[PDB]
């Protein structure tokens, strides 16, 4: 039940090293996908382990010693947006690079824009249906709980 799934988020933050914030028990109770995915973001190409859970979304570079990952930022789903973008696009954004099977993320809480791409297309789709499944699973939560307190 709900249970088993916290003590899972327990031993897959114990293998994330140097974590920043609230753990994921006390915040997250799911994991709806994980990849590894090429993050272009202020000059830097960098190729990171990413974790979408409800309502987090962190991001690791990757690495008896448990540790796999270490922690290089997190995003509150709530405060991220999301652009598509299509393939051979090429600007600033990408530092000039062809970008396929890619899309950009907003952290509006930071004001900072960043590439991500996947080798596939189907990854890609992964991906989009995720984020888009991250937020309808949010809202719908907290529709219902406004919807309780305003009627």
């Amino acid at each position: 039940g709900e249970f088993e799934k916290l003590e899972a988020l327990e031993q897959l933050q114990s293998h994330i090293e140097g974590w920043e914030g609230s753990n994921l028990t006390d915040i997250c109770t799911q994991l709806l996908l994980q990849g590894t995915l090429l993050k272009i973001s202020a000059g830097n190409i960098q190729e990171r382990a990413f974790f979408l859970f409800d309502n987090l979304l962190v991001y690791c570079k990757r690495k008896i010693n448990g540790s796999l990952y270490i922690f290089r930022g997190r995003i509150n789903t709530e405060v991220m947006e999301v652009e598509n973008v299509e393939d051979g696009t090429a600007d600033y954004h990408s530092n000039g690079y062809t970008v396929t099977n890619g899309w950009k993320i907003h952290n509006t809480a930071k004001n900072k824009w960043f590439v991500c791409m996947a080798k596939t297309a189907e990854e890609k789709q992964k991906w989009l249906d995720a984020i888009i499944r991250e937020r309808e699973q949010r809202e719908s939560l907290k529709l219902g709980m406004e919807r309780d307190a305003y009627v």
